[PDB]
């Protein structure tokens, strides 16, 4: 079809788990206000093949930064901005590879050597916060 690789790889699995868009918006939430958080809206068939990635070293690394990569913008979202979901229906590509990272962490797969805040802390602190503008949902 065209280029593709590891972000594709992702993607495709992704893709070939969960349904709708508004979903991630669900999950944020569903994941972390489930009770094994592996019944979420999504088959763990699928789901193994994007918990399969962070299962090395430069990978967590690598991945540390890449949540960041996201944290470190969310430190910002645009001026006249109000929800961080905003901030992601426009890119899925990113948005994507990001969900992953989330989800992962709100299943506690990532790793990540380092405590105090870090960055399930603060995915949480917006995947919940945004939550709060969602509608308890």
């Amino acid at each position: 079809m065209e280029q593709n690789n590891i972000k594709e790889q992702l993607i495709s699995f992704f893709n070939q788990a969960c349904s709708t868009h508004q979903e991630r918006l669900d999950f944020i939430c569903s994941t972390r206000e489930s009770d094994t958080f592996s019944s979420v809206d999504v088959p763990l068939e699928p789901i193994k093949n994007i918990i399969e990635i962070t299962k090395d070293e430069n990978q967590q690394i690598e991945i540390t930064k890449i949540a960041v990569n996201n944290i470190k913008t969310l430190s910002s979202v645009g001026a006249t901005g109000q929800y961080m979901a905003s901030f992601f229906s426009t890119n899925s590509e990113p948005a994507i590879i990001f969900c992953v990272i989330y989800f992962l962490y709100h299943f506690g797969f990532l790793k990540d050597n380092n405590k105090k805040q870090i960055i399930k802390k603060a995915y949480e602190t917006i995947a919940d916060n945004i939550a709060d503008y969602l509608n308890e949902n």
